[PDB]
């Protein structure tokens, strides 16, 4: 569970244990199936959506460290490194449900299903339109979200790049961590994208990790609204910053889209040099000169509770889903 | 010298040594080995040395220094010491283009070109307008403080504009910027004139030669950027950054970033700053690379043939 139990832990098969005895590894899907199996942060119990998001993200490493205490005694050793990057896997997954339940809430109120009350959230005033359903896309790690695109609009990209490299040009390279779309119309009356998952599961681990598959080569350029990296410990400023501008050159300005936004989410700042940084203008805004400008990284965000993400999450819907006809 | 020589250390003064009480004073470090060596502009075997060692000289040199002076105690941090080598490493190069300017300087005025060291004379018309100044810029310096005020108004009033709608003017502080000389300059002899070496007069003359010419750049006139040098996208953000200011919003025709190294850590940074210019795509009128080459200079030699390629290409233009 969230909080470790003794008896749970011992219940735990050799294949569903935190702990994987090869030195000794983090198994991070039977972590967050422990930690997570029927706990949605900002979804659950008050405690939890209004605990400090820092010792609910430490949780699974925490609750793992006690497994393998328990098993192996002093045999049990993991470095600091392991720990690091397992905990930064698990802030992307933790927060990538809970945005995945904000749009399975919204999607549900959008098809004119109602507003859930458990637990309780402020009724989006965007009127509800089926056009406006979402889609959290946690995307793989060097995965190349031209292939969201629908087919004319990859080839746009494919000329365009193979043009440049005629003239010794690359292509700018960008790979955010996740990508919020508007859901395809194909996929509008599919009840899947309305249901709220009621814990971290490995079929509901499978089931979110997996979905940019099912809307691959289905996307309309227009239709990509955010874009998000996830720096557990923000040192490492400008790559997200560069390909931020990336990605709004290619998007807004080679296909068209109306607004492309990117967000950084961290849980330890390095000094508040980063949030002056990230304030800076998007480049294709200014080098268009025409159209209202917006920032390249909107926000760096420091997600203080689960809640309190859950609460940006759906203000950010029901601002920037009235742009969606 | 560049050469360490006993005779010569204990001929300086103790200000003039280049162990502090340690502290390396690289001001005296560079006065003692490169006091009358200028590298691309001296002796072949200096000229064709493996810069790496060129660039490592004044700190074995001090580190000689202070193992004879301070033989019991001495002692110095590799973090210093590699502190150190990275701004001799852009003081030093920044020597080789002024060298470079200045004899590119004397052939535009119709003084012909100098022949020692030999460099490949340039194939362009000479004229006087087509004179370039080197500026080392300072730490943290904000280059919009070389432009006319004219030019000033208007990022000044674009960065209002931006921060009144909650919007930041994005940021670009390059190490080094090669100009076109301004108009009022272009007989002033100090512009064409080779220094002998890194003497404590030279050094404030070249690392102070910015203030002479803020305020007085054309938007147009400024032509090449350069940093000296994981930490990879801040570079090639900052050029995109120059590219859109002056290009964009000055209408200048061609700003070129570029990042000089003595060894890449790996081989994804040369793939990585093969990006065309963010801005260029923008307008999709002739698009270059954000970042035009990421150069690691073999010798000293090759760093000036370089240059000297680069501003027989690009001052065609003027
Ligand atoms: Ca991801
Ligand atoms: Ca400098």
């Amino acid at each position: 569970p969230f909080t470790y139990s003794i008896e749970a832990t011992r219940n735990l098969a050799t294949t569903e244990r935190c702990i994987q005895d090869i030195q000794f590894q983090l198994a991070q899907q039977n972590m967050l199936a422990y930690t997570f199996g029927e706990v949605i942060p900002g979804f659950a119990s008050a405690g939890i959506n209004g605990m400090d998001y820092r010792d609910v993200i430490g949780r699974p490493v925490e609750n793992a460290v006690t497994e393998g205490t328990h098993f192996f005694r002093d045999d049990f050793r993991v470095d600091s490194n392991a720990k690091a990057k397992v905990a930064g896997d698990i802030f992307e997954i933790v927060s990538s449900a809970v945005m995945w339940n904000c749009a399975a809430r919204w999607n549900s109120l959008m098809v004119g299903e109602g507003w859930r009350s458990q637990p309780r959230y402020s009724r989006p005033t965007l009127s509800p339109s089926p056009r406006r359903q979402v889609a959290v896309l946690n995307l793989p790690r060097s995965f190349d979200w031209v292939s969201l695109l629908v087919p004319e609009s990859q080839e746009v990209i494919e000329e365009f790049r193979a043009g440049l490299r005629k003239d010794g040009l690359g292509l700018p390279t960008s790979t955010p961590d996740l990508a919020v779309v508007v859901l395809p119309e194909e996929f509008q009356n599919d009840e899947m994208w309305r249901e709220e998952i009621a814990g971290l599961t490995r079929p509901n681990q499978i089931l979110l990790s997996g979905a940019y598959q099912r809307l691959q080569g289905r996307v309309q350029p227009g239709e990509i609204s955010l874009a998000v990296a996830f720096k557990r410990s923000l040192r490492r400023l400008y790559q997200p910053l560069y390909e931020a501008n990336v990605m709004q050159l290619l998007l807004e300005g080679k296909l068209g889209a109306p607004k492309v936004e990117f967000e950084v989410h961290t849980l330890a700042p390095e000094g508040t040099n980063a949030f002056v940084t990230y304030e800076a203008a998007s480049l294709y805004g200014l080098a268009e000169g025409r159209s209202a400008v917006h920032r390249a990284i909107r926000e760096l965000y420091v997600p203080p509770t689960a809640a309190d993400l859950a609460r940006r999450f759906f203000a950010f819907l029901n601002e920037r889903m009235e742009l969606v006809n």
